[PDB]
C-alpha cells in the first residue's frame, strides 16, 4: 500500500500473544485488557527506552471493543474497561510520542466474537480516523466467501485513505485465501502495509520452526512482492516471555531482521528481562530489519540440520544468518564459501564480515577465495553482517 | 537391585546428551569424547561444589572403547582418546571424591558399533571390577530375542555382585522389551538399580513433554516397583544447554524430583549459566528428590492445560508440582483444594506450604479448610513443600 507509510518494516507492540483475550479484571486486574493496561505500557516504552530503540506503535488488538454499535451506528470500547474511550486514549498515547493502533474485522464479527464492520468500513474508518488512530490491524474472521472478503480487505482499504489520516494497514488477507487458491501478491500489495501469511503463533519454539519453514518453503511467492509500503509479516515477536531460550529467541530477533519483517512484540514490559531488553533494542539489529533498502532475505542453503538465511542491505551489505535445526547435541561448526554466499558480490572481492549476533565481534576481511566457520548452538542462530570494501 | 547401594536415587553427570558421540578430536576437540575431557569436567564437579550439591557419580556413555578386544579378549578404551587406559583415570576421579561410571552392552555391538559383551558378561564384569568402576550404564542395543536380551541383563548383574565391586547397575532393560510384553518390572527390580523406560532425550521442550506425558500415562506400571534399590530412570537433566527456555528446565528439575527419578546431569560444566548452576544445585529440591523415604510421586490432576502432581516425602511431608501446559498467553492462575491434596493428609489439621521453585517464598499457614493460589508461567511450574504442624 503506496500511503509513504511502513517505508521500513513497522515496530512496536501488540497486546495479543502476551494477553490474548482477558476479561476478569476483578481476580486478574493486570492481564485485563483495560486502558489501565496500555496507559501503563505507553509509559514504558517512553521509560526504558523502547521508543528510542525504534518500535513507536502501541497496537490494541481483538477484545477492546463493547458489545455492539451505538444508536448512531458506530462501534465503541467497552464501557467497563475503556470509560474514557479511544479518542482520550489516543491523545496520551500521543501526548507521549507513540502512535495507537486499533483491531478491527472485515467479517461479521471478530475473532473474538465482538461486532464485526460488514457493511460498516467506511463508518467505521472515519470513526478510527476521527478517534485518532494511526494503525488498522483488519483481521478476516466470520464472512462468507472470498468475495465479501478479498473486496472487504479492499473496501475498507480505500476507505481509509478517503477519512485523509495517515493510517498504517495490516491485513490478514492472505492467511485467509489459504487453503482455497495462492492469493494475488502482487494486487495484495496495493491495499495493504503488511500481510499475514501463515498461522498464528504461540510462545513455543515449535511454533518459530514452522513458521519459519513454512515461510522458507513459500520465498516463491511472498519473498518476492515485499519491499517499502507492503511487508510480510509472520507474526509478533514472542521474545521477552517464557517459551524460548537463549539461543532460541535471538533467532527469531535474527530472522525476523533478516525477513525485513514488522517487529511487534508482544509480552510485559513492566516485567522483562534485562538480557531479552538488550537483545530486542539492539541498535545494530534493529538497524539491519530497519534496513532503507526493503529487500527481503531468504533462506539459501538447506541439509545437514542447518540453515542459512541471507539479505541484501543497502551499500553492497549482506547479513547472513546461521541456524542450526539440530534439537539435540552440543554446538555445531557450519563451514562454507565466502564467494558463493553474497550471490557472488558481497565478498567480491573484499568482505568484512562481522558478527552481531550472539555477541557482535569482529571478525577480519574476507576474500573471495576465503571459507567463514562458524559454531552454532542448537535451536540458535548466528547473525552477520558482510561489508564489502569496495 | 538389592545390593544396597542407591536407596536414594543416584547424582551424577553422563556426557551423552551434551555431547554424544564426538570423535573428531582434529576439528571439535571440546566435544570430541577423551580422557581429557572427562578429566576437566572431574575437577569441576568439585571447582563449582556439584558433589557438595549431591552429584557424585561421572558416568562415560557410549563411544569410550576401541575398536576390539586385546589380545587376552579383554576390552579397551581408545588407544588415542584413552591413552591411559580407563584405570588411571579411574584413579584420578577417585581422587576428586568422585566416582566413576562406565558404558557397555548386552548385544554384539553397542548402539555405536563398537564391541557388545555377548558371552563376555564374566570377563567384562571382572575387567570393569578390576579397573575400579563404580557404575555401569548396560545398554541394550543389537540381540536376536528378549531371550538373549533378559538373560543378558540378568546374567551380567550376577557377574557384577560377584566380582566383589560394589557397582550401581543401570539398566536399559525395559525400553526394549516393548514392542513385546510390559515387562515383569517387579523382576527387573531384582536386577537393577535403576532402568531406563521411555525412548531418549534431546535439548527440546517436546522431547520432555513427551516423557512426562508417557509417564504419567503409565505409572500404574511403574510409579509402584519404585524405591530404594531401584528407580525409573527418565533421563539425563539437560538443563544447562540451550534447547530449555527458563521456566521450562525447572519444570524439568521439579518434576524429575517429584519422580523419584536419577539425577544425570548431561552439559557441559564449563559454559554453564549461574542461573541454571543456582537451580541444578538446589538444596531445597535435591532433598526433596533424595527423600530417604523412595515413594515415587505421580500425576493427580489433569484438564484445562493444568497438570498437578504430588509426591509424598518423610515425616507428613509432600511436595507438590503446578505445570502450566498452556503454551500461549500469560501466566494464568490455578486455585485448588488444600484438603483434597495430600491424599487428604498433609494439611490436616495445618499446613505449612513453602513455594521452593521459582523462587523458594514463604507461604503462610494453611488449614485443612483453607484454599491456596498461585499464578503458572506458560510451560512452567511451580514446586511446593507442604509440612504438616498444628499452629
Ligand atoms: C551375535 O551375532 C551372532 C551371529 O548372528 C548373525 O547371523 C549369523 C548367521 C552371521 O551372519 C553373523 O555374522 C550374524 O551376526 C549370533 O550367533 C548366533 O546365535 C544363534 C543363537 O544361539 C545361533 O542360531 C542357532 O543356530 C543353530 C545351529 O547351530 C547352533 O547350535 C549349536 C548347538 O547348540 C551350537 O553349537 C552352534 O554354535 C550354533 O549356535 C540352529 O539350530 C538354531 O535354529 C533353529 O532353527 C533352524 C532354522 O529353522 C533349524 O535348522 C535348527 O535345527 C534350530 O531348531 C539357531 O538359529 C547362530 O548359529 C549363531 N551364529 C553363529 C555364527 O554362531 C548371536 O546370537 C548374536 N547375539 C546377539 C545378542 O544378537
Ligand atoms: C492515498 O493514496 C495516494 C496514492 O498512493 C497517496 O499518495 C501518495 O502520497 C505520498 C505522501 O508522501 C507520496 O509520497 C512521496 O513519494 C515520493 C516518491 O518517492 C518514492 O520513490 C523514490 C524513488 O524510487 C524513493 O526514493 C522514495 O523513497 C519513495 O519511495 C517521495 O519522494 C516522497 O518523499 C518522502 O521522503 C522524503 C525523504 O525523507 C521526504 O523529503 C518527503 O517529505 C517524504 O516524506 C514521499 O514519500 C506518494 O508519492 C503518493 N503516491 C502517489 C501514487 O501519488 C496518498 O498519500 C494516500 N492518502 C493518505 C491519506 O494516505
Ligand atoms: C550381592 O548380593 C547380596 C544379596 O543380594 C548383597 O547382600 C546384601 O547387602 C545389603 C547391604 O547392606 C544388605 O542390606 C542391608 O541389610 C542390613 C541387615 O540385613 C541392614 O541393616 C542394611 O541397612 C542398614 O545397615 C546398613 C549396613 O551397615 C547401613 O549402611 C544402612 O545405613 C542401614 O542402617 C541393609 O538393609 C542385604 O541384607 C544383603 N543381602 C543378603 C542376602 O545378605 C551383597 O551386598 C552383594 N554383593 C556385592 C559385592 O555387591
Ligand atoms: C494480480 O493483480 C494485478 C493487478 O491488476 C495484475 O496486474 C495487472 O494486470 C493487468 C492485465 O489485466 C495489467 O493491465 C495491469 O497493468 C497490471 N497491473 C500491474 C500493477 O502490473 C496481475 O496480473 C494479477 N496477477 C495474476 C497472477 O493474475
Ligand atoms: C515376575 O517375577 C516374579 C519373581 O521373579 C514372579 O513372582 C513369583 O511368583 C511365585 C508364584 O508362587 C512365587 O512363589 C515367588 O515367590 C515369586 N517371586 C518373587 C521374587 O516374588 C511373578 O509371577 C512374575 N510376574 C509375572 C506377571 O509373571
Ligand atoms: C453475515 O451473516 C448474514 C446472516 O446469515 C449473511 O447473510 C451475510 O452474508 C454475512 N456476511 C458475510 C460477510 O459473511
Amino acid at each position: 500500500l503506496d500511503n509513504g507509510l511502513a517505508r521500513t518494516p513497522t515496530m512496536g507492540w501488540l497486546h495479543w500473544e502476551r494477553f490474548m483475550c482477558n476479561l476478569d479484571c476483578q481476580e486478574e486486574p493486570d492481564s485485563c485488557i483495560s486502558e489501565k493496561l496500555f496507559m501503563e505500557m505507553a509509559e514504558l516504552m517512553v521509560s526504558e527506552g523502547w521508543k528510542d530503540a525504534g518500535y513507536e506503535y502501541l497496537c490494541i488488538d481483538d477484545c477492546w471493543m463493547a458489545p455492539q454499535r451505538d444508536s448512531e451506528g458506530r462501534l465503541q470500547a467497552d464501557p467497563q474497561r475503556f470509560p474514557h474511550g479511544i479518542r482520550q486514549l489516543a491523545n496520551y498515547v500521543h501526548s507521549k510520542g507513540l502512535k495507537l493502533g486499533i483491531y478491527a474485522d472485515v467479517g461479521n464479527k471478530t475473532c473474538a466474537g465482538f461486532p464485526g464492520s460488514f457493511g460498516y468500513y467506511d463508518i467505521d474508518a472515519q470513526t478510527f480516523a476521527d478517534w485518532g488512530v494511526d494503525l488498522l490491524k483488519f483481521d478476516g474472521c466470520y464472512c462468507d466467501s472470498l468475495e465479501n472478503l478479498a473486496d472487504g480487505y479492499k473496501h475498507m482499504s480505500l476507505a481509509l485513505n478517503r477519512t485523509g489520516r495517515s493510517i498504517v494497514y495490516s491485513c490478514e488477507w492472505p492467511l485467509y485465501m489459504w487453503p482455497f487458491q495462492k492469493p494475488n501478491y502482487t494486487e495484495i500489495r496495493q491495499y495493504c502495509n503488511h500481510w499475514r501469511n501463515f498461522a498464528d503463533i504461540d510462545d513455543s519454539w515449535k511454533s518459530i520452526k514452522s513458521i519459519l519453514d513454512w515461510t522458507s518453503f513459500n520465498q516463491e511467492r511472498i519473498v518476492d512482492v515485499a519491499g517499502p509500503g507492503g511487508w510480510n509479516d509472520p507474526d509478533m515477536l514472542v521474545i521477552g516471555n517464557f517459551g524460548l531460550s537463549w539461543n532460541q529467541q535471538v533467532t527469531q530477533m535474527a530472522l525476523w531482521a533478516i525477513m525485513a519483517a514488522p517487529l511487534f512484540m508482544s509480552n510485559d514490559l513492566r516485567h522483562i528481562s534485562p538480557q531479552a531488553k538488550a537483545l530486542l533494542q539492539d541498535k545494530d539489529v534493529i538497524a539491519i530489519n530497519q534496513d532503507p533498502l526493503g529487500k527481503q532475505g531468504y533462506q539459501l542453503r538447506q541439509g545437514d540440520n542447518f540453515e542459512v538465511w541471507e539479505r541484501p542491505l543497502s551499500g553492497l551489505a549482506w547479513a547472513v544468518a546461521m541456524i542450526n535445526r539440530q534439537e539435540i547435541g552440543g554446538p555445531r561448526s557450519y563451514t562454507i564459501a565466502v564467494a558463493s554466499l553474497g550471490k557472488g558480490v558481497a565478498c567480491n572481492p573484499a568482505c568484512f564480515i562481522t558478527q552481531l549476533l550472539p555477541v557482535k565481534r569482529k571478525l577480519g576481511f574476507y576474500e573471495w577465495t576465503s571459507r567463514l566457520r562458524s559454531h552454532i548452538n542448537p535451536t540458535g542462530t548466528v547473525l552477520l553482517q558482510l561489508e564489502n570494501t569496495m
